């Protein structure tokens, strides 16, 4: 069973750890991937009730298992907080406009 699904995408608790871990890392060295700049922060305008504190930062989880290098983010996001701490997983799929939802 999928620990996290997002639109037709399965996640498991390990493919959230592994992209929440280098994510952060990229975080704590003040470097940044990606057209989108990425991690880069997220302002929660969703008003998702995460149960940890803010400041927050989205980073790419891929559905294909590799760790995002730059290149297409797709529509999947982990999102971490300055503790290394998860917020949640969410996706632009199922979502209007540039929107967000949350991965069930
Ligand atoms: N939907 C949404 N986008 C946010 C938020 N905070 C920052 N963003 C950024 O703003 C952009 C959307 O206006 C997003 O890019 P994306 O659409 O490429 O994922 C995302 O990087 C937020 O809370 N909600
Ligand atoms: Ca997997």
């Amino acid at each position: 069973a999928c620990d996290y699904t997002c639109g037709s995408n399965c996640y498991s608790s390990s493919d959230v750890s592994t992209a929440q871990a280098a994510g952060y890392k990229l975080h704590e060295d003040g470097e940044t991937v990606g057209s989108n700049s990425y991690p880069a922060k997220y302002n929660n305008y969703e008003g998702f009730d995460f149960s940890v504190s803010s400041p927050y930062y989205a980073w790419p989880i891929l559905s294909s298992g590799d760790v995002y290098s730059g290149g297409s983010p797709g529509a999947d996001r982990v999102v971490f907080n300055e503790n290394n701490q998860l917020a949640g997983v969410i996706t632009h799929t199922g979502a209007s406009g540039n929107n967000f939802v949350e991965c069930t």
